[PDB]
């Protein structure tokens, strides 16, 4: 091995904190840590910001943390801090958002743009049919993530679903209150919609809320990602028939394993490789092409989740995050 366990310390750095889905995927990176005798710290700004989250990468970097794992805001904006964490020596993942694959070695994903937007779009679908007039309602319009499922998922609607109209694309900050008035505001000025597609955790349930506010529940579809324990209510009242995500808990522990592999054991892990981690399942490394990118490099790529989840009232109880 490459180091001794109690001298290392990690960073697992969501988009924000004191919402479900990073709190779960902190919970599941830090169960990890302790399975493996690593220190892991979870910690992040209380809003989301490119400013912010260099703020603590940059703390954690002249603390001297051996790996940073970031689930990022921005594509480009991280990339100074990150390039030197790098130079100093540490391993630099990211999980759920990814940034420019330059500026990191691997990206803990929970599915392509083509899984993702198919499951959107296809939860969508199921319960609209083939017409109609249709929102997309998400974090921002920067975010790595969303925006890769999000313009894929465009780009299938146009040609599969032309009767569709997008009428409207909104923007909920990552913010609760600023999302309840936003999906307030998408009933209010289209009372005929028939969907709202949120990809995004603290979207989804703020539609819910507005659409239960309105009185519009089970007359407009709502659907997207968030965590089963956000969503459970609104799924047992039938306000949200489904809609889906992934274990975070176990991605947030997969990027520990992945960072302890790294850091720890010394592994020098390459595009092609596979490896089996308990409780998780079979995964291996892709190349970053499966995301959309150009670039490829020696120990650089992609480890995606063997799984994602659609929850409906039939399985919202088997999932505690
Ligand atoms: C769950 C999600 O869609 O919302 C916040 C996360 O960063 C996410 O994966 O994009
Ligand atoms: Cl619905």
């Amino acid at each position: 091995d490459k180091k001794k366990a109690d001298d290392v310390k990690f960073a697992f750095i969501p988009k924000l904190t004191g919402v479900g889905f990073f709190t779960s995927g902190g919970e599941g990176a830090k169960e990890m840590g302790d399975k493996l005798g690593v220190q892991v710290k979870y910690d992040g700004p209380s809003e989301a910001s490119v400013s912010g989250q260099v703020k603590y990468i940059n703390n954690f970097i002249n603390q001297n943390y051996d790996a940073l794992m970031v689930s990022s805001t921005s594509v480009d904006g991280l990339s100074q801090s990150l390039q030197r964490a790098k130079k100093k020596g540490m391993t630099v993942l990211t999980w759920d958002s990814d940034v420019n694959p330059k500026d990191r070695s691997f990206y803990i994903s929970q599915g392509t743009p083509d899984q993702l937007a198919n499951l959107l779009i296809e939860m969508t679908s199921k319960q609209i049919g083939d017409k109609g007039k249709v929102a997309f309602f998400y974090s921002s319009p920067t975010v790595t993530d969303q925006n890769q499922w999000v313009t894929k998922a465009k780009e299938i609607i146009k040609e599969k679903y032309p009767n569709w109209e997008i009428v409207t694309t909104q923007y909920g900050e990552n913010n609760a209150q600023k999302s309840l008035s936003v999906g307030e505001n998408i009933l209010k000025t289209y009372p005929d919609i028939n969907a709202v597609i949120c990809p995004d955790a603290t979207a989804l349930p703020a539609m819910a809320q507005a659409a239960e506010n309105l009185k519009m529940d089970k007359k407009v579809v709502v659907t997207g990602f968030s965590t089963p324990n956000v969503m459970r209510d609104y799924v047992k009242r039938g306000t949200v028939q489904q809609f889906g995500l992934w274990d975070v808990k176990q991605q947030g522990a997969l990027a520990t394993y992945v960072a302890n592999e790294i850091v720890v054991k010394g592994k020098k892990l390459k595009v092609g490789d596979s490896f089996e981690v308990k409780g998780i399942g079979k995964v291996k490394v892709e190349p970053n092409s499966i995301q959309g990118y150009d670039y490829e490099a020696e120990g650089n790529g992609i480890i995606v989740l063997p799984e994602r989840v659609v929850f409906t009232k039939d399985n919202i109880d088997k999932y505690n995050f």
